[PDB]
């Protein structure tokens, strides 16, 4: 970077050079009328050039040469280290005009060298680095750079700054400023409900860190301390990404000199950083579990029995929540999501609430909470796939599910808020399916994913009422028509439903061919958005009854939203047709599963209610551990 | 793209298959309870793999072949051409139990095969190709592709449609569409306030082309015709890009499928196409000029004389216009930037204009014409550099330059709707200059590019306050110190303005060093942002007057605000001292100028007035050949 620095004549000019910049000096305005040429003197630390019509020459510090005076012909300065009290930094230009060789004026110029820079982990590895000449840029993949930044999900304390960036104002210079400097940290309008920034303003008097920058606080004077020093800022991010929010924010340095009064004060140097605030990331079913969040009424002995006796199965922890006033029978499910975010060296589980009736809970402080309408808004209708590749794009993070109803129905679809937050975390690439020909309208009453054991591939589980009318219709065959479904749940037994009674309802079966479309409009679209084959899909049993709204409740629990924990399956118990005192769908969903080294746990969440009308009473969610891959080593296609 | 057609047993299936597309077919479903194995059939033009467990083999039209039924043995059906009416196209599935070889039952796939592909002119060339398979998409660069739209900027007539984008929906198939079927176009509600597209309904009846989808229509039905069909819809764009809008649009056709009543129709095939809307680009001093347009009062009878004298030395066009009630005396050139538009052979330059108390004109139907407070929003404060090259970074169409305040200084700028609508065009990446120290506030009084002749290079010219004291103060010492500015202007007499007087008086001396400060701050950002160097500037003398706000005005003309045809150059006359009957001022832009091919000629646009106070009263603006560089061909970084 070339600044502009005109000497005048008779006179001095003093002046701040910044180290990693150059001066250019015109000469020949200072210059008296009627001289003809010039000569200069400089001192040790500073290097000057001639300039001549482009050509650049090296002088002496103390040389005799005379160059002719031309506008054409200019100096070039440079310093390559920062004053100190010992400095005499000065170029200093003699003018002669033809008569003799004795000058007729003489222009100085002082200098006081400084170091300035504004230094993040631009190279993202947790240190901050001095001066890394990309971090005003911010590139995404395994070469990219610029620094990274996470929202702050949770006078002040140290201690609680331990979550946010550092940045460093890392300065070289000699005991103070020269007079009419002064050093200013700032932020624009539009940046200010996006960041916070911290620093303690007063060393001398204790630790304490404030809030400099942020809302109302665009711009912030820091003290200059003379030799090599360091100032210390954490910064903070106020929020994700979002429609209007790309995620990146900037801050800013300068060196401002004071003009006069009721003049702006000049910025001589400035100094940027960009940071890009870290997406919230959601994690699929193939990563590994560390705790499981189950939430049902206290009486629901079996559900806690037989859920606790799977998490004995692995080394998962489980954690117990009860039902709220202000939340469904399952908010675990509904309610929440859990997701991460990282930074270089940093990074923690995030939970997005929202909550049913609004906030009055939450599980422990290692979690960060964001906290927030038809059924399609609750997190039972978002999903996440695991790592895909798709005709040679990567998603390796996998891509979120949305369930929604078709462009031109003029069915329910979430909320554009959600939909949009989603879509601008943009290493996730979310993909709408189809779930509003179900009643409660969320994708996870149709399809859940779960890791192929011993592989590091996954396999696709599709709700199929084919399947189930397959089974039923062998088993008629066989002799079994007369096996009832729902034993043992005594406000169902006067209904006395069979296999033979629900294969003769006609209406039903029309019901449910047309729910198999819609099941198979979505196998398609995951298919092509997740580049699936039928060999990554395995189509377990399902039924569903048909409401005034042509949509879809369950008839029997979809065995389809499980808890996976790797290997260990905990399946809605379907409470099916038994045969040989088993239930035909356990042991056919056995079959498809069992032979993969897939350990299948049927869980009882409807006996303590006596029936089953198609609601659940439950629900589970698991927390996992984050992907390996880190987000920042994506390239997103551009938008 | 595989889609999901199951068998219905004892029964038939029927199905509309899409050309490009391949079906699934599960046979297993339709199985009889207890059938063992299948066999199948299937027409000339119907091609049927058995894939049992990932392997596919080809299947004879009649053999005898029997696979056991398996959930895991499906069959893949493929068509390569379209129906007729001479097509039967089928395939039949027949099933067996252990007992004998006489089929018990069969499940029949009766086909229709149709193409259709919505086809746009993605590969940029003006011609709108069968089906680019990547149209979807809209990429930049040499190599990218997909459609590009004209904002138009002016029942209809297909002579009115002529700037429109070409959009063809090709089909082929037999007479009509199966029982239950209906193709749709439509677009996203959001997309409906950017897009509009025009077709004609009723062809019988006429050529009457019709607004069928845009703003309160979403969706329109097209009929199918059979055979081999186009259908020919035109697409405008309604707006550019701007802070909330890409520039991208998209439009889908579905063939959708009528279920029953009160339920959706499902969407059985979906094809898309992108739009990029094309932005609004400026052209700089360097490119051919087409038209010359001035405004000024019909009876300054010497700006009008000088001005057509200068327009005769070249292949331009001039055209007068004179003041209006609702426009300033400047308006041709603060109220009105030209600009164009381009998309595969067609283009048209696009006026943006910004009438002062609002619109109540035009020159000429060749122009297209954007319609919209401090100073600091008139174009006047609008310009765009040459093609540059910035560390390895191209600007093929240079960069917009904008006047501005320094960041924390409190003073004006630009309106944020104007600055987010330049940034939103991305191809001219803008940059803020220092503007807000003149009281008008345009970089135009201080700057302008100029090509240099008979080459491909440009300067960069800049006004200097330091240029005008050398000069002045070299005159003096030539015993000119009496010589007078203003002469001839009746209404400066009394002032006795003498190059004495101005170097003696104190205040302006200090008041000009400060403007120079000024003007060497936007040379340092015009250097770094622009790649230029001191051999790529030149400084014309200026002089400017203080008023309450610290603010610059015009102490004479500003020369730099210049007419700039190839190597012919309008220069404001500046009206300097007089030295041996020349301008000294002029002589000395002369003699900076010519050296390098350019032709002066001063242009007196003040004496009508007989004083300058520091306001002209005179505009003109240039109309130019578009870059010969396609803006598409950019790649501009991501935001
Ligand atoms: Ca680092
Ligand atoms: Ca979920
Ligand atoms: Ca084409
Ligand atoms: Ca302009």
């Amino acid at each position: 970077r070339e600044r502009t620095v005109r000497l005048q004549y008779g006179s001095r000019v003093e002046a701040v050079y910044v180290l990693g910049t150059y001066l250019w000096t015109d000469v020949y305005s200072a210059a008296p009328a009627g001289a003809q040429t010039f000569s200069l003197k400089h001192s040790e630390h500073v290097w000057v050039e001639v300039v001549r019509d482009g050509e650049a020459e090296e002088v002496a510090t103390n040389g005799k040469q005379r160059w002719l005076l031309s506008p054409s012909t200019t100096l070039r300065v440079t310093m390559s280290q920062a004053s100190t009290e010992a400095s005499s930094d000065k170029v200093t230009v003699n003018y002669y005009d033809e008569e003799g060789s004795i000058p007729i004026d003489q222009a100085g110029l002082f200098l006081t060298a400084i170091e300035i820079s504004l230094d993040v982990d631009a190279d993202r590895d947790g240190v901050v680095e001095k001066n890394n000449p990309k971090k005003a840029s911010w590139t995404w993949g395994p070469e990219g750079q610029g620094a990274i930044l996470l929202v702050n999900c949770d006078v002040y304390s140290k201690e609680d700054l331990k979550d946010m960036s550092q940045m460093i104002l890392r300065t070289k210079g000699p005991d103070r400023l020269p007079a009419g400097y002064e050093i200013v940290l700032y932020i624009s309008m539009s940046d200010s409900d996006k960041v916070g920034v911290f620093y303690v303003e007063n060393p001398f008097f204790g630790q304490r860190y404030i809030h400099i920058l942020g809302r109302r606080k665009l711009y912030h004077v820091v003290k200059y301390t003379g030799g090599s020093a360091e100032l210390l800022f954490f910064v903070e991010g106020l929020c994700f990404p979002d429609e209007g929010f790309s995620g990146l924010v900037s801050i800013h340095v300068s060196l401002l000199e004071y003009m006069a009064q009721d003049i702006p004060l000049t910025p001589i140097f400035t100094d940027t950083v960009i940071f890009r605030i870290a997406p919230w990331i959601m994690t699929p079913n193939i990563l590994p579990p560390v705790s499981v969040f189950v939430c049902c009424m206290k009486d629901n002995y079996l559900f806690l029995k037989e859920v606790k006796n799977l998490v004995e199965k692995t080394n998962c922890e489980l954690k117990v929540c009860f039902q709220y006033l202000n939340r469904g029978d399952r908010w675990i499910q509904d309610e929440i999501e859990f997701g991460y975010i990282e930074a270089p060296h940093k990074g923690f589980p995030v939970v997005l609430d929202s909550p049913r009736d609004g906030n009055l809970e939450l599980l422990g402080p290692d979690f960060g909470y964001v906290t927030r309408v038809t059924s399609l808004d609750s997190f039972g209708n978002l999903e996440v796939s695991p790592p895909v590749t798709v005709n040679g794009k990567t998603y390796p993070l996998g891509r979120i599910l949305i369930g929604s109803s078709f462009p031109l129905s003029g069915g329910r679809r979430m909320t554009k808020v959600v939909r949009d937050f989603l879509k601008a975390q943009q290493v996730q690439a979310p993909v709408e399916l189809y779930s509003d020909w179900l009643t409660v309208g969320h994708v996870d009453e149709f399809m859940s994913f779960v890791p192929i054991p011993g592989t590091k591939k996954f396999l696709l589980l599709m709700a199929s009422t084919s399947a189930c009318y397959k089974l039923f219709r062998e088993k008629q065959k066989d002799g079994h028509g007369e096996a009832i479904m729902f034993k043992g749940l005594g406000g169902m037994s006067s209904k006395r439903i069979t296999i033979n009674k629900i294969l003769s309802n006609e209406s039903l079966v029309q019901e449910n061919l047309y729910f198999q479309r819609c099941l198979d409009w979505n196998r398609d679209i995951l298919k092509k958005e997740l580049g699936l084959t039928e060999q990554d899909i395995i189509d377990l049993p399902a039924l569903f009854k048909m409401d005034e709204d042509h949509r879809a409740r369950a008839f029997f629990p979809n065995m389809v939203n499980m808890i996976v924990l790797d290997k260990d399956l905990g399946i809605p118990k379907p409470f099916g047709p038994q045969v040989e005192e088993e239930c035909c769908l356990e042991m056919h969903v056995r079959g498809l599963l069992e032979p993969l080294g897939l350990e299948c746990t049927f869980i009882d969440d409807i006996s303590a209610y006596h029936k089953f009308l198609g609601e659940v009473h439950c629900g589970t969610n698991v927390r996992r551990k984050p992907f390996t891959f880190k987000w920042w080593h994506m390239v997103p296609s551009r938008r």
